[PDB]
Formats: C-alpha cells, structure tokens, sequence
C-alpha cells in the first residue's frame, strides 16, 4: 500500500487508531505520561490525516515501523526515562523496531491500577468518555505491553459498554462492579492466556503447539477437511509466533491475513463464521478466534476404521507419524468438542505412544486392537473430574466451593503460600462457577482454558517463590501432564503441620464490614492456615471449625468478641482437631 499510515487509519477508523496508536505507544513507553502519548497520538493521528488527506505528503509513505519508531525516537524523555531503550534509535529501522521489543518489559513495575469509586468512574466517564476510555485504555497498554492491541481495544470498548450501560442505571454499582469485575477478569485471563500462549511455544514446543492448534482448530472446525485445518494451523502457529515475538504491526498483519484467508474460506471451515467475517479488520482474528465451535457433521465414522481396522494405520503413521497424529487428533477432535484439548492431546500422546510401541511389533493391529479402551480412562478421568466438581460446586455455590478446594489444596500443598492458595482456589472456584453452568459437552474445554491459565499464573508465580517440588514438577510437566499432575497431588503427609500462630486466626471488626471478597479473602485465607496448622482434620472436624466462625462472626456483629468470643475458637478447635 502507497502509505500505510494513511491505509491503516482509514481501514482502522480515526477512533480505532488513535486508540491503537495510543496502546501501542502506551505499550513501548509504559512510564510515559497519558499526556506525552495523547500528544504522540494526536501528533501521528493528525499526520495520518495528511496522509489520507494525500497519500503521497512527506512521509506517509514510510513504514508504519519506521514512522512508529521515528515517533518513538521524538520523546525527548526517552534516554533518561527508557535508558538503553533510547539507544535503539540509533539503530536502523529493521534492528531499531527489533529493539524497541526487546525494551518492552512485560513486569513494567506500574501501580496496581484501584478500581475508583463508581460514581467517580461514571462521571470522569460521563464528563470526558474519550478522555476515560483512553487514560484506561493507556493504562492497561502500559501494564500490558504485548497484550494485543485490537483486543485491548475490545475490552476498552466493552468498558465503554459497561459505562454507558451502568452509567444510568439505578444502582451503578450494582450493575458496573459485577460488570467490570467480568472484565476485569477476562483481562487478566486473556493477558493471563497470552502470556501462556506464547511461553506455550517456547518451552512445550511448536510441535505442542501445533498440536494443541489441530485439535482446537478441528473441535472448532469439524465440517472442515485436515488439509484445512493443517494450513490454518501452519498459519495460526506463525501469526501466534509473530505475536509472541512481540510485534504489534506484523502480528496484527498476521492475524488480519488469517482472518481475511478464513473469510474468503468460510465455505472451506466454518458456517459459523459468517457473523466473524462481516466485522472490520480490527474485530475480525479477534471474532474468529472466539467463534464457537461449528456444529460436527452429520454421523461420522468411529476413528477405528482409519486408527485400528485400516490395514495401513502403521504404514500410514510411519509415513509421516506428526501428520497422522495430526489426523488422529483432527478427526479425534472434530468429533469431540466436549474433550479439552489437551484431552485430545493426551489421547493423540496416548494412541502416539501405542502406535510407537505397536506399529514396530510382529502385529500390530493385535496390539493396538483395542487402543481406544486405553482412550476411556482419559476421557472419563477428567469427565468425572467435572460432574465431581461440578457437582461439588452445584451442593456448595462458588464460595464454599473455594473453600471445598482451598483445603482440598492446601492440604495437598501446604508449602505453597498462603495468598496463592487463596488466588488460585479462588480462580479456581470461579472456573467451576463459570464452567459447571456450561452444559455436559462444553465443560471441559472451558474448563481447561480458565484451567491452563490458572495453573499456569499458579505455576509462574510458583516460579521464583517456589515451595511444593511437587508443583514445580506439575509447572514443569507436559502440556498435557499439567492438570492430571496437579489432579494427582496427594495430601502432603510428610507435611510437617505449620506451627501454630494466633495472629493469622484474630481476626476484628474489620472482618464483619470489609468487601464480601475480602471478607472472603481473609476466611479462605484462615481456612487455609487452619488447614496449614492442623492438616488432619475431617471434612466433619472442619465444617465444625467453620460453621463455628461462620456462627462466630455473625453472632458478634462492643467487639472485643473477637479477642475472646475468638481466643474460645482458636483453642476449641485446636484441641478439638486432635
Ligand atoms: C493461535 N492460537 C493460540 C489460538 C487463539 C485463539 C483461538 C485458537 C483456535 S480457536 O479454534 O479457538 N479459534 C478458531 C481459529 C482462530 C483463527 C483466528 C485467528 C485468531 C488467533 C490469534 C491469536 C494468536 O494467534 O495467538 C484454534 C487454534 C489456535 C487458536
Ligand atoms: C513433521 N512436522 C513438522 C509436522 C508435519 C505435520 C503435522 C505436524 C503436527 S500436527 O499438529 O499436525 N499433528 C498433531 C501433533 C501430534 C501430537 C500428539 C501427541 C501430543 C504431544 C506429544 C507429547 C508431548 O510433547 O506432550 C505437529 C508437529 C509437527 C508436524
Ligand atoms: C501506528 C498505526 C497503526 C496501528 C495499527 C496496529 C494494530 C493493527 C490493527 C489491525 C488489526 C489486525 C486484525 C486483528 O485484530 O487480528
Ligand atoms: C477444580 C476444577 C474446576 C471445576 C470443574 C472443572 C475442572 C476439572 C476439569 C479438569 C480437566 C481440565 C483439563 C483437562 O482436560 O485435564
Ligand atoms: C493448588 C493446586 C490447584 C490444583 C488444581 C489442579 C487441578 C485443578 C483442576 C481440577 C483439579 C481437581
Ligand atoms: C484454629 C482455630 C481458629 C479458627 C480458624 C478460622 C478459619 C475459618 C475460616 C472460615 C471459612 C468460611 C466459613 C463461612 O462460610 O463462614
């Protein structure tokens, strides 16, 4: 295109770019003031619209990179604020952009962004919305830098729609907080995702990767043919590796080509796409990734004619094992979009590892005759795990939940920090609510997105602050062997019980009337030091201990019940728990 600036906005729109432009430059100068980057924006967005104005004016018909760094390399705080990062302008536009990635700092070190007052919210909203929506969007760059743009800008845009929606609403905080806590959560399960996807393809492999991609692809793509899903998986592992690399632009290509190949293919891969190819560049990769899956054709065959009976399954897998594998997998997949990937991939490990064994014996078919019973007790296991779960959850509701597997946990791993347990339990207890209210079939994939990100934020920040080996073995397990390892976590009995400490269990006044999550916060994170002091106590001995609390808070909000009516409690329970 003759300048791709003017290109881009105008494919873009004036809003959808400035706001891009601002992510992208909140994202590379992360201790940069709103003010400096509204300035870069508004200094880039008019230019631009020289550019569309006239697409040859002095120039607009520079890279997008170049102009992009050119502007970077115009922040005059640039060598005292981002240091050596200013020394990327030194260098030549190919190496200056590669540069400029390098300097991105995923732990930029930001205050924690605190959720103001509602009517606060809603007024600097109402008075000045762009203004709002950019000094958040700003934020949120700076904070995540490599969180791709055009999602960001999704989010941004559903803060707008939670805004305008909540804004005027009898109770605005009733309906915001729930509502900016959903994307609160999706913002961090979606940075939480990225993060993941990209060490994803560093330390798992792109053979991982590219198997994870063929089973989500073909799940989500059933009526589409292997080769298909193949190229989209070829593809989607580059575009994904051009956005771990970092690179805004070539990324945002990358997932635009995708896009627009997956739209001019839709007949080819998903009649449920139509929707996903009507929206503008910007929502298109975007919509498609989050399309739901497409519904499998009418009766197919059991995978038994092509992976067992074929008198070929073994010339066929040795004659490119990762592409049969892949077929497996496809056709494994696009036949059970109620199977996590992983699950998939297990299964494709499993019926991997049986053909490796098999295909090389005297027969073969003997041996692998009946490799799909081996496929029963995958399916099942994590089957079970959610209608146990699930069930666990429906007779206890997302709290007692969490508390059902904070202790779960806690007792399984009592090394880990406190805090964390409660996080992760809390997550945790969040994806059963989010999950277990998806029907039967959708269960299991919801569950291992909101899962993986789980244990992986648990595995990362197990990382460097590591407790439980036991962990750190399930973080450094396969793709696939995270969950069950984890799933397999034992009670630590070699656990010696934290020694007691009176402060973690007196509690005050301050407890009746903190927010319903800290109040929460502070219970689970007593529930679990409790767990962490008396390791052995029944589910009888604890629903003791705690519908005592539970009893003894609400039957004390003259609070000094808390240093007596409490003193009772933390030694009732202590003797009472052996
Ligand atoms: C590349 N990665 C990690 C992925 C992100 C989101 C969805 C993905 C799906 S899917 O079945 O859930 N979605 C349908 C195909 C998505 C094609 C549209 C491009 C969006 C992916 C961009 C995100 C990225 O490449 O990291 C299948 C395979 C990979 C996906
Ligand atoms: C030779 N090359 C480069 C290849 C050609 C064609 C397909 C290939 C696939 S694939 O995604 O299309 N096929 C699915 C991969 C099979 C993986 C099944 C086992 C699960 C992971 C293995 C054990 C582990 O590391 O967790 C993956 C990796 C390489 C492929
Ligand atoms: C500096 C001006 C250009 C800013 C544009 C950078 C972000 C690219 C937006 C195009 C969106 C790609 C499609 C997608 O979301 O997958
Ligand atoms: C406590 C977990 C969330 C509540 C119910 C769903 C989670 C259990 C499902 C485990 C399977 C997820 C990944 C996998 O396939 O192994
Ligand atoms: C503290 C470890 C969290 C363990 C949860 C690992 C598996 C949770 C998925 C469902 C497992 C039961
Ligand atoms: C060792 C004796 C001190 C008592 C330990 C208090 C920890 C109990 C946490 C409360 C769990 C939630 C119960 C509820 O839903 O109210």
């Amino acid at each position: 295109h003759k300048s791709e600036v003017a290109h881009r906005f105008k494919d873009l729109g004036e809003e959808n770019f400035k706001a891009l432009v601002l992510i992208a430059f909140a994202q590379y100068l992360q201790q940069c003031p709103f003010e400096d980057h509204v300035k870069l924006v508004n200094e880039v967005t008019e230019f631009a619209k020289t550019c569309v104005a006239d697409e040859s004016a002095e120039n607009c018909d520079k890279s997008l990179h170049t102009l992009f760094g050119d502007k970077l390399c115009t922040v005059a705080t640039l060598r005292e604020t981002y240091g050596e990062m200013a020394d990327c302008c030194a260098k030549q536009e190919p190496e200056r952009n590669e540069c400029f990635l390098q300097h991105k700092d995923d732990n930029p070190n930001l205050p924690r962004l605190v959720r103001p007052e509602v009517d606060v919210m809603c007024t600097a909203f109402h008075d000045n919305e762009e203004t709002f929506l950019k000094k958040y969007l700003y934020e949120i760059a700076r904070r995540h830098p490599y969180f791709y743009a055009p999602e960001l800008l999704f989010f941004a845009k559903r803060y707008k729609a939670a805004f305008t929606e909540c804004c005027q609403a009898a109770d605005k905080a009733a309906c915001l907080l729930p509502k900016l806590d959903e994307l609160r959560d999706e913002g961090k399960a979606s940075s939480a995702k990225q993060r993941l996807k990209c060490a994803s393809l560093q330390k798992f492999g792109e053979r991982a990767f590219k198997a994870w991609a063929v089973a989500r692809l073909s799940q989500r793509f059933p009526k589409a043919e292997f080769a298909e899903v193949s190229k989209l998986v070829t593809d989607l592992t580059k575009v994904h590796t051009e956005c771990c690399h970092g690179d805004l632009l070539e990324c945002a290509d990358d997932r635009a080509d995708l896009a627009k190949y997956i739209c001019e293919n839709q007949d080819s891969i998903s009649s449920k796409l139509k929707e996903c190819c009507e929206k503008p560049l910007l929502e298109k990769s975007h919509c498609i990734a989050e399309v739901e899956n497409d519904e499998m054709p009418a009766d197919l065959p059991s995978l038994a004619a092509d992976f067992v009976e074929s008198k070929d399954v073994c010339k066929n897998y040795a004659e490119a094992k990762d592409v049969f594998l892949g077929m497996f997998l496809y056709e494994y997949a696009r036949r059970h979009p109620d199977y996590s990937v992983v699950l998939l991939l297990r299964l494709a490990k499993t019926y991997e590892t049986t053909l490796e064994k098999c295909c090389a014996a005297a027969d073969p078919h003997e041996c692998y005759a009946k490799v799909f019973d081996e496929f029963k007790p995958l399916v099942e296991e994590p089957q079970n795990l959610i209608k146990q779960n699930c069930e666990l959850f429906e007779q206890l509701g997302e709290y007692k939940f969490q508390n059902a597997l904070l202790v779960r946990y806690t007792k399984k791993v009592p090394q880990v920090s406190t805090p964390t347990l409660v996080e992760v339990s809390r997550n945790l207890g969040k994806v059963g609510s989010k999950c277990c209210k998806h029907p039967e079939a959708k269960r299991m994939p919801c569950a291992e997105d909101y899962l993986s990100v789980v244990l992986n934020q648990l595995c990362v920040l197990h990382e460097k602050t590591p407790v439980s080996d036991r962990v750190t073995k399930c973080c450094t397990e396969s793709l696939v062997n995270r969950r069950p390892c984890f799933s397999a976590l034992e009670v630590d009995e070699t656990y010696v019980p934290k020694e007691f400490n009176a402060e973690t269990f007196t509690f005050h006044a301050d407890i009746c009337t903190l927010s319903e999550k800290e109040r929460q916060i502070k219970k689970q994170t007593a529930l679990v030091e409790l767990v962490k002091h008396k390791p052995k106590a029944t589910k009888e001995q604890l629903k003791a201990v705690m519908d005592d609390f539970a009893a003894f808070v609400e039957k004390c909000c003259k609070e000094t019940c808390f240093a007596e009516e409490g003193k009772k409690l933390v030694a009732a329970s202590q003797a009472a728990l052996g």
